[PDB]
């Protein structure tokens, strides 16, 4: 399998930045969601999911299809909560037809990094629809109650390192897990809706309690009412990933630069992208534009 992107016909820049705008604009308008925790960080998860399926094995999966949209992938349980995103984006694909899905989940996710504060993260365009045969099954997305060899084996299959699995981590940082969607409950510290170091700090510094929950399963609760997974949890109790957290928790430049990296890095994955694509783009924030 070879996906090689394809540039929508005639667009530049300047298009892309307009779909940026209106993710943003809407997110700022729209915060009342998951009580004023806003849709930034279902935006999130819902890039890294369309991505996460992807099997650096055969190539099967991945952003470029955007086969989330079809019944296989949507109803995957481990993509339960990610409709309220994709209800989200509806608008925006209307106001916008000719961008692809996966360029559009994708951009969602971007846009909310960088609106939420986060760093820049490059972005490419030239994803391209693929029919629904070409969604890969349900089941390749992680578990949450495992441990740190568990996480390193899974996100070997994407190709990525000790390095950029924490940096990718630290997204955790936003918002919160919903009991209805995975079984698990609690957000990960105070700022669930700015992006920042949090998520390495509150790992180091609060004490956290092994605790079953309302759904009967394994969580680490800490007192200042924060929660997280076992996955979450495992960082710490690996040697390799404890380093990595510490350098976070103190340096969250470094952070934001491996997270970047990372996370365009996992979206791209699986993509060809020819000798004449453009280079990646680096959209302005809302703030950057005065609007
Ligand atoms: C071991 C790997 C991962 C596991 C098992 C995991 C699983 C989870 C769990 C179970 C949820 C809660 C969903 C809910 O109930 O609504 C979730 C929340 C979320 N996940 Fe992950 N995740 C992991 C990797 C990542 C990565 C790589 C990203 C992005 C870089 C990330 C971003 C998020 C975000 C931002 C949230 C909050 C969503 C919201 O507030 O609705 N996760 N994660
Ligand atoms: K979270």
């Amino acid at each position: 399998l070879v996906h090689v992107a394809s540039v929508e016909k005639g667009r530049s820049y300047e298009d892309f930045q307009k779909v940026y705008n209106a993710i943003a604009l809407k997110l700022r308008e729209d915060d009342e969601y998951d009580n004023y925790i806003g849709y930034g960080p279902v935006l999130v998860r819902l890039a890294w999911h369309i991505s996460g399926t992807w099997d650096k094995h055969d190539n099967t999966g991945g952003s470029y299809g955007g086969t989330y949209r079809f019944k296989k992938e949507f109803n995957d349980p481990s993509n339960a909560g990610l409709q309220n995103g994709f209800k989200f984006l509806e608008p925006i694909h209307k106001e916008f037809p000719w961008i692809s899905s996966g360029d559009l989940f994708s951009l969602g996710g971007v846009t909310a990094v960088q609106e939420m504060q986060g760093p820049k993260i490059p972005w490419r365009c030239g994803r391209v629809d693929t029919p629904e045969d070409t969604t890969p099954d349900n089941g390749r997305l992680p578990d949450a109650d495992k441990d740190a060899g568990y996480v390193r084996t899974f996100f070997q299959r994407l190709n990525m390192n000790d390095r950029e699995v924490v940096a990718l981590m630290g997204a955790h940082a936003l918002g919160k897990t919903h009991l209805k969607n995975s079984g698990y409950e609690g957000p990960q510290g105070a700022a669930n809706n700015v992006f920042t170091n949090e998520f390495y700090l509150n790992l180091l510094n609060e004490d956290w309690k092994l605790e079953k929950n309302d759904a009967n399963n394994e969580q680490w609760d800490s007192k200042s009412g924060y929660m997280m997974l076992p996955t979450d949890y495992s960082l710490i109790q690996d040697p390799k990933y404890l380093s990595i957290v510490k350098e976070y928790a103190n340096d969250q430049d470094k952070f934001f630069k491996d997270f970047s990296k990372a996370f365009e890095k996992l979206l791209e994955n699986g993509i060809t992208f020819p000798k004449d694509a453009p280079s990646p783009f680096i959209f302005k924030t809302l703030e950057e534009q005065g609007l």
